[PDB]
């Protein structure tokens, strides 16, 4: 108990698979994210908890809905455009045969497929280039094409491609812990924020105190950040927004989001996931600093695989999973503003904390 | 006070359009509906009511969010791979310069594009044939290209293409009543209800005591029912369900909607349209007998053009508006039953109530 699991991510979920699909280059900086419940699907909910979101099927999540189980989340750039990769990632699952059967024929199901998207227009120097069906149907294939317990690709990868945090390169981070009942919480968040990651006083993150040992270690920050490090720092960041701005025609974008998945094996009802989706943002707002604004489409799903029973008895042992799925996520998000890489693009300049503080 | 706007439809609040676009034959009963608000959109909310929903982008509307108007509602066949109408109808939307401004370049939008989908597969023939992007495309650009206070067509078309209410056949309907103060409520439905729309004692439709004089006599349906034309109905219908089940795969769909807008000229907060979109529900319960099933996904649509302004007085007055969304509703629903021409297709038999009653 109280340590990561096997790879620090969200796949130490026994069957879970995530897959991304990104294009850069030529105009482009974005992509899609998908995570993959195993074979049989995953008890889902979901907490949309940012001002401006952008999302589909959200209402199928409700606990008191018709639909039991989900296959597959889809985290997306574009904004409100790239969530027509959410329709490649259901034709993919129903030429798979997973949804919800609508027939004695078992071809015949009607996938249910949650989806939320992040605003990175423009960020490759072109505006309409955003995730369509296609790319949605390579991040889910290359989810599936996936060992179980594979490590998960993290930086300027899929939904994270072109995701900006506070002006400094976002992207995807992950990260996972093994409660003491042997139960895996893990999250994986795409880093999007308006807010900042960095305390403004110090250079600190601020999820870095809800680490744990070591975890950060392999990122090579100095355990103490000099003031004039911070000094030069600020100014470096501070003159890369005012570029940004410049290049960008309507200006810096004025939409941001982080969207997350947090997923257990433990047993969980929809309305127990529902409410760890909701406890999952309390880890977002130890990370971020403001969150959950009009500016942002701060959402995250919950997943069960239903593996592991979770045994005030009950109470207590929900509290632990609730508890931990803020503590991944919160730790999942400095993963992401560590393991990210600057761009130079015509559609922004945005240096990664490492290129700062490192 | 207390009759119908000039064509008794959704189009009597000004400024609001409706197009439909449909596939019928070779395999295909389907289709998809837009409501296209006026130039600077209209107030929107929604309450998704029904326990099987298929949906998009029903955060947005929530009255905390950031968007304040949105211009086009979808509502569509083909299950939630329909959704994949409402990219087309995004599409379209952002070409013309319509959705929430993100940057100083007023060509930079994104457009929130709520949209409800009703299942209907199978019901040409062929089981992949749904809506897609270029049908929800085609829908919009009927809309757009029709003038203010245009008839609104009823029947097989649009989003009630393949629509199915209790084993007859469904479709679209629309009613429109003014109220005191001059302001109109409408509503139009995309009937494809698991209940009925027809008391089973007698024949009569459930909607039609809620109808304003003479507004169904078009129809020419007999002001009484005689026992033997129920008794020969019921029979009819019993026939063509049996014959339905042999003919599809996995027999009669399982999932069922009904999918609705109701507007005013009156102006509401988005707070007030969401309570009208609740209240608009209560129509439906009176048309309909069994409604809000786990296999139903109705949902409601709320659209304030805000062009009048309401005036214990804004209560009363919202009141009026708030009754009368009801009332509209389950008008809209009776004249969709109404407005029906049955079908015979390889995907299903589904006679119209004028065909077993008139």
């Amino acid at each position: 108990g109280g340590v990561p699991g096997p790879h620090n991510g969200l796949t130490d979920v026994p069957g879970v698979r995530v897959g991304h699909a990104g294009r850069t280059g030529d105009g482009w900086l974005t992509g899609v994210t998908v995570v993959l419940a195993p074979p049989g699907g995953a008890v889902a909910a979901v907490d949309v908890r940012g001002g401006g979101p952008g999302t589909r099927e959200t209402d199928a999540l409700d606990p008191r809905n018709l639909v039991q189980t989900i296959d597959a989340v889809v985290l997306t750039g574009g904004s409100a455009f790239g969530l027509d990769a959410a329709g490649g990632v259901a034709a993919w699952l129903e030429e798979q045969g997973r949804g919800f059967p609508v027939g004695a024929d078992p071809s015949q199901v009607v996938p249910v497929v949650p989806a939320a998207a992040l605003f990175d227009l423009g960020r490759g120097g072109t505006w309409r280039a955003r995730p369509d069906a296609a790319l949605g149907r390579a991040a889910v294939e290359a989810a599936a094409a996936r060992p179980e317990g594979d490590p998960v690709e993290q930086g300027g990868v899929g939904a994270g491609t072109g995701a900006v945090v506070g002006g400094l390169k976002g992207g995807i981070g992950t990260a996972s812990v093994v409660l003491d009942s042997g139960a895996t919480v893990a999250a994986l968040a795409a880093v999007n924020a308006a807010g900042s990651a960095v305390d403004p006083a110090t250079g600190v993150l601020y999820g870095a105190r809800t680490g744990l040992p070591g975890e950060f270690a392999g990122y090579g920050v100095p355990d103490a950040i000099g003031a004039d490090t911070h000094a030069r720092a600020r100014a470096r960041l501070a003159e890369a927004a005012e570029e940004t701005a410049r290049r960008r025609a309507g200006g810096a974008a004025t939409l941001n989001a982080t969207l997350a998945v947090v997923a257990t094996d433990a047993t969980l009802t929809r309305a127990q996931a529902q409410k760890l989706a909701g406890t999952a943002h309390d880890g977002l707002a130890r990370a971020v600093r403001p969150v959950h604004l009009l500016s942002d489409g701060d959402t995250v799903f919950a997943l069960s695989t239903g593996r592991r029973p979770l045994l005030h008895l009950e109470a207590g042992a929900l509290n632990e999973v609730l508890a931990a799925g803020a503590d991944v996520l919160t730790r999942a998000v400095v993963h992401a503003v560590l393991a990210a890489t600057g761009v130079d693009t015509p559609g922004g300049v945005h240096p990664s904390y490492r290129e700062l503080y490192a």
